[PDB]
């Protein structure tokens, strides 16, 4: 059958000797906002309903982590300035718990700071993450920590590799770890080299768009993904949007909108490459319409 059958372990289904760049990857924007209730702040600060291990099994890979640092020891899971009700401890163990089981996964975890650190902190975000997470015991095996600068799956496979959105970062392994990281333009398409030059990260991450730009943003990048059989490029395409304070446009409005439509793009180019798609509301199904993530999965090529 189709892989989008098997969401649980879609990528034991790879060949492993594929960099992870070349596999067509569906991610969570704003993984962890699925705690919120509160009807009139979701609309614009919730973007998932699924948690960590349900959006795992639903076949998410990429997770978008976003933090505050609420103590020299401590990241809070943010969504700009609110509060999702979790320390990152709480994805790590989720995830390595999903990984011990589904051992042939692997999982990128993009890192970024997202609102000032707690008055009592003394410390950057980047030495909290390296120190009290990255580096901590507590977690060891549980990082890709090879020097591979474009690493593929069998050597990242059971692990998080680091997708690094610090800025410049003392960590060694993963997208962006150098001290230059990841230069990142605001609500653009945008293309940077990464890892002392090694990757050219080519991202649409126009998170302020209205419905018909964003599709064509979102489908400007798919085309040229759809090409580009170069393993040392990597493609990241947030079709998630910001909604704003007030209106009932909420995102999960524009994602009932947007993930469909891209979604029925993906299907009917067949089997062509996407990159990474990062979306809100991974695995909310409407009756009569394609499943995002379902097509992203299902755009992979099995060969070997």
């Amino acid at each position: 059958d189709s892989l989008s059958k098997s969401p649980e372990n879609w990528m034991s289904k790879l060949d492993d000797g594929k960099h992870l760049t070349e596999i067509n990857i569906p991610g969570s924007h704003d993984s962890g906002s699925f705690t919120l209730k509160d009807p009139v702040k979701s609309v614009w600060a919730k973007t998932q309903d699924k948690d960590y291990l349900t959006q795992m099994k639903s076949g998410v890979r990429f997770f978008d982590i976003r933090g505050r640092a609420s103590a020299d020891n401590m990241i809070s899971v943010h969504h700009g300035m609110v509060y999702l009700h979790h320390e990152l401890g709480k994805f790590l163990d989720d995830a390595k718990y999903y990984l011990s089981a589904y051992p042939n996964e692997t999982i990128v975890m993009s890192m970024k700071k997202d609102y000032d650190s707690d008055s009592k902190v003394t410390k950057t975000f980047e030495e909290i993450f390296r120190e009290y997470y990255y580096n901590n015991p507590q977690y060891q095996n549980l990082f890709y920590t090879g020097s591979n600068a474009n690493p593929t799956l069998k050597e990242t496979k059971g692990k998080i590799v680091l997708f690094n959105r610090m800025g410049g970062t003392y960590i060694k392994s993963g997208y962006g770890a150098d001290t230059s990281g990841i230069q990142w333009a605001d609500n653009a398409t945008f293309e940077t080299k990464i890892n002392n030059g090694s990757l050219n990260l080519k991202v649409q991450d126009e998170y302020k768009d209205y419905y018909d730009k964003k599709v064509e943003a979102v489908k400007n990048l798919l085309a040229k993904a759809k090409t580009d059989s170069n393993k040392d490029n990597v493609y990241v395409n947030f079709l998630s949007v910001a909604s704003g304070g007030s209106a009932f446009n909420s995102t999960y409005n524009y994602a009932s909108h947007i993930n469909p439509e891209i979604a029925k793009t993906i299907k009917a180019n067949g089997k062509a490459r996407t990159g990474w798609l990062i979306v809100d509301y991974a695995g909310y199904t409407w009756p009569g319409y394609d499943d995002i993530v379902s097509e992203i999965i299902d755009s992979n090529k099995l060969e070997h």
